[PDB]
């Protein structure tokens, strides 16, 4: 559990640190922000010590529809504003939650992270002759929300499957864009 072996999930609302956002200077006010950057350990602006990061890994989970990306996009920018070494640094991630899960009849059931890895996925079970409900068999997330727990968990925190991708300064600008065209209203 100590830093290096340590990581924090932010999640739409190795030691695996769980914390929810619910979705400039009132933002900082919030409570879950700042249980937030207070995990993290390193001060803010000026008082930034990139020394005392407890996270090795920051990875921000949320749905893919405009409620998910607004949290995305205000956290990436908090980060962008604030705490910019982590992001330079490459110690933030954004999860991709699957977005289908084929349930096989009698077998375990498989999830999908995209469109074509459902197609291949499927075309692949059929030939080694697993069987599948063609009306129900295929279930499509609405959100995180819809998962169970231990699937959830499964699939986007187990190291071994999770499909992670490094936010890099670009993508954490292109947000602080997103961020300050949408405050303007």
């Amino acid at each position: 559990t100590d830093p290096r072996k340590s990581e924090l999930y932010v999640v739409e609302g190795m030691f695996q640190a769980i914390l929810p956002l619910r979705g400039i200077d009132r933002v900082l006010k919030n409570t879950e922000v700042q249980a937030i950057i207070t995990a993290l350990g390193t001060g803010i602006h000026d008082e930034f010590d990139i020394g005392k990061l407890r996270y090795h890994k920051i990875v921000l989970m949320a749905d893919a529809d405009v409620d998910g990306q607004h949290i995305s996009t205000l956290l990436l920018t908090l980060l962008f504003r604030f705490m910019r070494p982590l992001i330079e640094n490459g110690h933030v991630f954004l999860a991709q939650p699957p977005l289908y899960k084929l349930k096989w009849q009698r077998s375990d059931p498989e999830f999908a992270y995209s469109d074509r890895e459902r197609d291949g996925l499927l075309e692949a079970g059929l030939k080694a002759g697993k069987k599948i409900n063609k009306e129900d068999g295929i279930q499509r997330y609405k959100g995180l929300g819809e998962m169970d727990a231990k699937e959830l968990w499964e699939t986007t925190m187990d190291p071994s499957v999770r499909v992670l991708r490094q936010v890099t300064l670009d993508d954490a600008a292109a947000a602080d864009e997103l961020f300050s065209i949408l405050m303007g209203e």
